[PDB]
């Protein structure tokens, strides 16, 4: 969830990871991706 993923250092993103991360989880009711 949003809370678990940035408070990690991850962002929630609804399309493709930035370089260096991948999906990790979700965001937003489950339709974003938790890049971390």
């Amino acid at each position: 969830d949003h809370y678990n993923c940035v408070s990690s250092g991850g962002q929630c993103l609804y399309s493709a990871c930035p370089i260096f991360t991948e999906i990790q989880g979700t965001c937003y009711r489950g339709k974003a991706k938790c890049c971390k």
